[PDB]
């Protein structure tokens, strides 16, 4: 059994992903040409996009990562999450760029954004591969967006179903029998 | 003789060499706060805190490693329903020294939102790091954040931070014992002592 | 959203009986501290407590151990299948120094199945500890799922659920200065 | 004022890397066709290679990451490191595939490999982008290797100099003036 056999439809092809990442990287490269920002990804979903985005971003930058976990309901309410791994370097006075795979409710990411401002970040911006604005549970707008999607039930290029499918080179929708 | 090495985040290794009959007490010039004084103080503070937190189940949090002995003795003299949690942090270097911002190595196991937080500490001096943690808990929407410290050096402050409860105000002496260390040793003393100058240079 | 009612409720009202009183605990902690101090005369051990329950006992025991030593702490969490059957746990907070060449003394609240503790002991051996020993306040050896004998033990207890002195029931009671048994009416799961 | 200006010479081009990654991905997809392994990346340097390698690995897999920090001398002489972020799932009985940017001394990686075997891993294999066997301080052989290199003084594609240059899409050598 092969993975493509579980995909009902490719919603965004690899070619489309590659073209958009080239575009976003040039845009971000120009916006931060002056000062080296701290590019941060939240594990695990953001990893593939961050890697390709940053490699298409011709400007000095530092990479870092955080890992967090849910606290149950305060996470599904305020976005507060337990920090499992904090950044390797200080946030104060740095220009932060959060690299995300998808923004739906926006809760956890909003929490992290305002955490970085509490930590006195010079600025905080977000670049997300996919955005789902109809999902918002807080007011949070991404500064850079690859693709605006109608729903979050997709897999690939970082997105998983039961921890699998993150490795697909495109973004697709699963066949119903896979999850039901 | 005996020796070992440990990690030190301001070097990053220290090698420690001990003589077979060296004893902690001989390194102490004088006892500053005896165990008996400490027992009496935690008894008094615990009854006070038990009264102040009578209507709520607070989350008492200790900042590892130094707060552990005081937190254990204080909480067992605090006769009220409460939960315990712990945090571990790491310095970012010159930037922690000047802002208080630290790396979270171990975050709380439960959420801060809507909780009455009681932070238990061993000593407050510059107050930078503790202040960072207090306002972190407020950013996390705690209902209230209070601090109880065994020792306070309030004129050493680099930020405004008044502890809600303090065991003893300490003057001009470098102390160890009851959680406080010198190169990771002495934390296990049951009293607070003044370390002989020859030990630290 | 959350409302709390304690009224003038006190924890003692929830305790059917005090199993090990504060006085009993302090006398045994003092004896243990003296034995450990003697056993560890010739070395500076790394005493490690496993959060959260071991803390009250660790504080009192080390205060009664008159010998040079370093303290450290670890935090761990379950994986759910391999933990239940092999003791493997996720490390949430590792030690702040290396284990290589150290004499490790693991301070514990109670040992029941001993699966996680066994995992940690052998982890420390893999990390090249010079020695690994265990001191536990309580021991429930009838409950074992692996062969693991503590090197130092305070009290052997039956296979019954207890609280106090670090031990909790739904995150409460850790602050009691004794080990007690809850009234049946108290535990609604 | 651009990163390329700090690069004395491209050792391994983006094109050479993309071609090698395609070849490794196919080999790995084939070797692990029967069971979904746990693909683990050690932050931070392994991230770009891991993302592009797995993307070219057409088989079911789960991704995970670890974060580690030095303890000082013990790290330097035994590879023992402080775990800052452990795996999100258990190792017992899983086939582990560690993805690395470079293996030089091999000390820490050997430590993590034998840690996974202590954790009862069904098997542990390593895929590295770069290999420098002349630099070994323990006998550790990668199962899969992108390129063998004489020395480790290189940047790009995850490899850094003072936390910068990780985002270059190729592997290069810095000009002397960059590190004085
Ligand atoms: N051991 C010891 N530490 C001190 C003393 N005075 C200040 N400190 C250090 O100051 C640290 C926290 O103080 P702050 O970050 O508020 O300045 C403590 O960890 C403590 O080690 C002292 O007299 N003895
Ligand atoms: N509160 C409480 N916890 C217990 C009791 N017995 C076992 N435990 C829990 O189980 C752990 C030891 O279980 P083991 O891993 O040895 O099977 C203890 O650290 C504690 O968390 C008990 O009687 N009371
Ligand atoms: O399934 C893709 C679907 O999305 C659309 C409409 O939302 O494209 C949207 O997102 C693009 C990404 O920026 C925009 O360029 C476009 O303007 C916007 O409509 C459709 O193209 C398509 O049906
Ligand atoms: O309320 C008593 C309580 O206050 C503390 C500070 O938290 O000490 C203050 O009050 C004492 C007398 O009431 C003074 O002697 C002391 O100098 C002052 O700081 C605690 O130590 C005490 O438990
Ligand atoms: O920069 C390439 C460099 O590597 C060498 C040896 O250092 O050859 C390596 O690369 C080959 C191409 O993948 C490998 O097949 C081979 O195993 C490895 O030795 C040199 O030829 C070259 O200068
Ligand atoms: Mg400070
Ligand atoms: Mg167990």
């Amino acid at each position: 059994a092969m993975m493509n056999q579980d995909i009902e439809k490719v919603l965004i092809s690899e070619e489309q992903i590659q073209e958009k990442v080239l575009e976003l990287g040039a845009i971000i490269a120009e916006d931060y040409k002056n000062t080296v920002p701290l590019a941060i990804g939240v594990l695990k979903g953001a990893m593939p996009f961050m890697a390709d985005l940053l490699k298409r971003t011709d400007t000095y930058l530092e990479m870092d990562f955080m890992a967090v976990s849910s606290y149950g309901h305060s996470t599904v309410s305020t976005g507060e999450v337990k920090i499992l791994k904090d950044l390797d370097t200080s946030v104060e006075g740095r220009d932060i760029l959060i690299v995300e795979d998808i923004i739906d409710s926006g809760l956890t990411l909003s929490y992290l954004v305002d955490l970085f401002k509490y930590r006195k970040a010079k600025s905080v911006k977000i670049v997300t591969l996919l955005d789902k604005p109809t999902g918002r549970k807080v007011d949070l707008k991404a500064d850079y967006v690859g693709f605006t999607v109608p729903h979050e039930f997709v897999v690939g290029y970082g997105l998983d179903y039961k921890e699998q499918y993150r490795n697909l080179p495109y973004v697709g929708v699963l066949k119903p029998s896979v999850y039901s």
